[PDB]
């Protein structure tokens, strides 16, 4: 479950995936947390 509040982040987030990097580290980075549970509401799924 990942949850970010920015098309800017999401962005160069999914964007960090494609060369082969985790979007784990990627998100590290940006600050949109990759968590099992908790379903994030409809402004962390942005």
């Amino acid at each position: 479950t990942t949850c970010c509040p920015s098309i800017v982040a999401r962005s160069n987030f999914n964007v960090c995936r494609l060369p082969g990097t985790p979007e784990a580290l990627c998100a590290t980075y940006t600050g949109c947390i990759i968590i099992p549970g908790a379903t994030c509401p409809g402004d962390y799924a942005n």
